[PDB]
């Protein structure tokens, strides 16, 4: 059993912190169940957490894995090995410059802002901005809510893929979280353990990881999608809920 | 007599060179006419462009004077001394911040982007963008259509100006073209020479320069305001035509 998990609205709190997530968190640690993050955050991001790879960073993007993972894929990255599903983020800005061209009106991005002003836009820190600015694959988005639907057909024009991440579009090119699962499990030293894997999310970015789980389970904040479970309350409660209810009793 | 000129569209064809106006230019400065650049451009920009001071920069944010200027005003700041007729960038865009809280959404303007994305949405190189970008006065904004409404709402209620550019909407206070060139009338070491000011523009933004002069000329496309002469035709061309036309045989 390998679980895969989204981060933000998911396993961490309001504040990315954790909230009841440690008391569960730890069970699964110390019941030797393998957690993967899966997220839209950067490597950056993830490792400011304190996370350890295997983890899945942008979208499914890249798939970090640790140096000395038993299974060879990837490039060396000093202290990970890297494996890259996605276009490299410079060839999604290149190709969101002819979006735009097309859309006929600005399309802004996380590469286009400063630190200071993504840290404005989202309640963060100026040094968690600039990690969140350090994006290797896929961009984040902030668009006018009018012009969406004109801006996604643009991306879709010029080759571009889209998703939602619970507040913001992303634009990308193979980014994609179930492909990303997909691949890391396949890439799983013991077989076994991988054939059965969890899915937690919260948002239409973690569609691609439910159908890439055989057991999934949105902790988001409306209804679940097609088929998926439930829980009482959202977020890191929800989790923990999952955990408590779900998993430990099919560890058997 | 003072002649008071609009930059671009105006003194500037639209690769931002003289054309015909070159001639016309020099053959006030051989009568020893004097003339006054009124620009929506920073002090960085009209450095760039070469031009001596007196000027007025971002639309009548800042009078700057030759350090030696006969009448004392301003203060003093290199080979100049600057009137700051408006409130600092810095203070705008504090109260740009309180105007996105009132809003309950982003309010970007140049201040939040790289100069990349300046230039990118400008057609200006990175280096003009950066020129651009250094503003002491005035923000340039980039907003929803959809939102203007409700963003200009909050603009003005948190004490701020705004007017409409052309292409984008701009936040300031205390910044107006009329209200500089009054000033730096009434600072003209020759009071006689003052008395008679000329005002020419290619556009609609510029009525606060056009009642602020006693001869005002519209260089711009279509009709000119009520009250304002016109020329047959646009651009560095109309410049040329009004020079001739107008100001030429009145200085015999
Ligand atoms: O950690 V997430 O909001 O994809
Ligand atoms: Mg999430
Ligand atoms: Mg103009």
């Amino acid at each position: 059993m390998i679980v895969f998990t989204d981060l933000d609205g998911t396993l961490l709190d309001e504040r990315g912190e954790l909230g009841p997530a440690r008391e569960a968190l730890e069970r699964l640690r110390a019941l030797g169940v393998p957690v993967v993050p899966v997220t839209a955050k950067t490597r950056k991001e993830v490792e400011a957490l304190g996370l350890e790879p295997p983890f899945i960073v942008e979208n499914g993007g890249g798939l970090y894995l640790p140096r000395d993972w038993p299974v060879r894929a990837g490039r060396p990255k000093g202290g990970y090995r890297v494996v890259s599903l996605a276009w490299p983020y410079r060839k999604v800005r290149a190709r969101l410059r002819e979006a735009e061209a097309l859309a006929g009106r600005p399309i802004l991005g996380y590469g286009d802002l400063t630190a200071e002003a993504v840290a404005r836009l989202t309640g963060l820190s100026r040094e968690a901005a600039r990690r969140a600015k350090a994006r290797e694959y896929d961009e984040t988005l902030v668009l006018c809510p009018e012009e969406v639907e004109a801006v996604l057909e643009a991306l879709e024009a010029v080759g571009l893929e889209w998703t939602h991440g619970g507040r913001f579009y992303h634009a990308a090119k193979g980014a994609d979280k179930g492909r990303a699962v997909a691949r890391l499990r396949a890439l799983w030293p013991d077989p076994e353990e991988a054939r059965f894997a969890v899915g937690l999310g919260d948002s239409l970015n973690d569609l691609p990881l439910f159908r890439a789980v055989d057991l999934a389970v949105y902790v988001g904040r409306g209804d679940p999608p097609e088929g998926v479970l439930a829980t009482p309350a959202p977020g890191p409660e929800g989790f923990r809920y999952a955990v408590e209810r779900y998993l430990l009793p099919r560890l058997s």
